[PDB]
């Protein structure tokens, strides 16, 4: 009873005699299996994650300057050289200048000046790639046990593990056999047309060519403590208004900037990275018992332990106690179209309440618990 | 000789007879103006200044979350309300969420949920208005007095400021007279279309409208320790993806998307903010008087203190150094369409050299300096 109230909740039942039931579990929401003698499941796909990335470049989104040096010469002395133009720390412009007696040359003209900055990067982003071999989907299973927390609670549960590689899957339910999960992994997306941008603690699905071309210095995906980076004059700016001076001036950050970029963009939880997504699979239930089919029926009375409510899907949940001492037996239960969603309702010890998912007929109807004089007689209207 | 070595320099000569030059003074250029028996004048534009700006409107570029709150109702009870909704400091979102036995509802449906999170800026911009009723334009004038350290220095020069309310003014220029200054401000641009973004030490000139159009919270201009911001939202979103959670999130510094925005802007320096601009003058000389027009003829020697060197506009220079005892005097200069840029040369003491500007003609010519035999004679070539 792990989707009894979640609102994206689908119902699923198997063709008449056969044993495999056919799901599609998609992220945010939950798929209930019924199948004749057989335990009600819920279904839901909980993750998805790449296991290991590689990083295929990495952008500086802010930068700062240091260690500047210039060098000018005067007049027909030729273009300035300073060594820092062949430091690819430094980015470096040439322009020319007004030059005189005034400022220290014996003729009039244009002279040579150069200047170059040394650039780090305080800030980065990275790239890393995704290949859907490396792709794990993580499956939840949970058995309509009627048991005393079973409703939305999230603590209870199976889990099993599908992947590219290992794609059909065995999962033990305790008490009630083995589950077989004969899942496809279809990928929903060319994933080297994808890109994982990461950015501090966030991270996005981008475009690889939308990804390359982000106006930011780049530098190759190897990690390393003193990196090189490329285009870095996209961050740094030189000016000369009026062939006086060269000022060097840095960009400044563009973490906002790459926040509205990814705006539309699919959005991915921490950097563990969860995708979300989908999984088709068949599930086997040959090997699936239904516990208490061999129990037999509850001769004494129930009680009903908390108000009958209806799910946002129409269906009713009853929480009833029993006051017999022959259990464990099989709860009596008839309608006065009227069915149970969970399967074969048992009573396991007396002081444990007992949940039921049932899925009443429109209009008024009579739900009848126990057997006999003594029986619980719930009267119910189901409107449309 | 304020603009002997500037590139974008003019040279403008009054009409016959005529006392007044007219002059168009733009920033980044100097201009050189001659007349007859007046001392030459190099005249400047050095700065447009606004005097005094009120903030039409101030834009956070990064602001934090703090004190955040929320409260949830189960199903049927009714949308959930907090008092800080009321509170324009905060910003609230509401939303639904699934409810159940599960989550401690006793209904299953659709439950009201409400977050408010209280908004702080930390870094704002701030957009200035100004009136060019209150333009200040400073222009610099500077004698051709052939002083000995003249060439290029802005050291020397006498200032003077014109406001659209005193557009003429008088300058005192010290042993040559007063000097009229009749200008004409005229705006270049609607200043109510334009506003001054000033962000940090930074500033410029951008559309009224633009500015309006920022997606940024905005407060009234008028300055608050403790503001209230309007469009908080455009930098803090909540993300409720499944209807279980809702949590909130600053869109981070948008001060480098600023800087992207404003590529296509005009800067400005500082935040004193200073403009680029012109200015249209009429140059009044006739109280204007040359200094050594009594003077006799220099009857010594004149020694080539400093190698000629040709100016970009094809005027020349000459240093010479006198070795008479009859200073002050006239120097005496003739070619061998060869004419003085600077008016009335003169030595003043024997021990300072003398800088002269002239403009030789095209071709072979000889410049003849002093009188007799003993005169300083240099040939040189002009290239067009
Ligand atoms: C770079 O310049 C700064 C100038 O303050 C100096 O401290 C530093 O030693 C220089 N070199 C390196 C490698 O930091
Ligand atoms: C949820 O399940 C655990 C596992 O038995 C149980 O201990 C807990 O009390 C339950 N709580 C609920 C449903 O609130
Ligand atoms: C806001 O919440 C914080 C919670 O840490 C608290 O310290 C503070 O006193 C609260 N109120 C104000 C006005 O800061
Ligand atoms: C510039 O002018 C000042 C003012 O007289 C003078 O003291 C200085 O030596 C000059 N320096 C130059 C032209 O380098």
């Amino acid at each position: 009873m792990r989707c009894v109230g979640v609102g994206n909740r689908d119902f699923v039942e198997g063709l008449s005699g056969a044993t495999w039931v056919d799901v599609v579990l998609e992220h945010g929401g939950c798929v209930t299996t019924m199948a004749k003698n057989k335990p009600t499941l819920d279904i839901e796909l909980q993750k998805t994650e790449a296991t290991q990335l590689a990083t295929l470049r990495k952008l500086c989104i802010e930068g700062k300057i240091t260690n500047i040096t210039t060098d000018s010469r005067c007049p027909t002395q030729g273009e300035a050289i300073l060594p820092e133009e062949q430091d690819q720390n430094y980015v470096c412009k040439h322009t020319y200048v007004d030059r005189g007696w005034g400022n220290g040359c014996g003729l009039f003209g244009k002279g040579s000046l150069v200047t170059c900055a040394k650039f780090q990067c305080l800030e980065s982003i990275e790239g890393k790639v995704v290949q859907h071999e490396n792709l794990k989907y993580t499956v939840i299973i949970t058995v309509h046990t009627g048991d005393q927390h079973q409703v939305g609670n999230e603590t209870q549960g199976v889990t099993a593990e599908i992947t590219s590689q290992a794609s059909t899957a065995e999962a033990i339910l305790p008490e009630y056999g083995t589950l077989g999960l004969e899942c496809s992994p279809r990928t929903g997306l060319d994933f080297n047309e994808m890109i994982l941008l990461t950015m501090k603690n966030k991270a996005w699905m981008v475009h690889r060519q939308w990804f390359f071309d982000l106006p930011l210095p780049w530098t190759s995906g190897a990690t390393t403590k003193t990196p090189t980076w490329n285009r870095k004059e996209l961050l740094v700016t030189f000016k000369n208004a009026h062939a006086k001076k060269q000022e060097v001036v840095v960009l400044g950050s563009q973490e906002g900037a790459m926040h509205t970029a990814l705006t539309g963009a699919t959005e991915i939880q921490t950097s563990t990275s969860i995708f979300a997504g989908h999984l088709k699979c068949r599930l086997k239930m040959d090997k699936l018992k239904l516990k208490g089919m061999s129990y037999a029926m509850c001769l004494n009375t129930f009680v009903l332990k908390k108000e009958v409510s209806e799910t946002q899907h129409g269906t009713i949940l009853i929480k009833v106690e029993y006051k017999g001492e022959d259990a464990p037996c099989k709860i009596p239960f008839s309608t006065e179209n009227g069915r149970l969603i969970t399967a074969n309702p048992v009573v396991t010890k007396k002081e444990e309440p007992v949940n039921i998912e049932a899925e009443p007929p429109f209009g008024e109807s009579n739900i009848v618990i126990g057997i006999g004089d003594k029986a619980l007689k719930i009267n119910w209207y189901r409107k449309g």
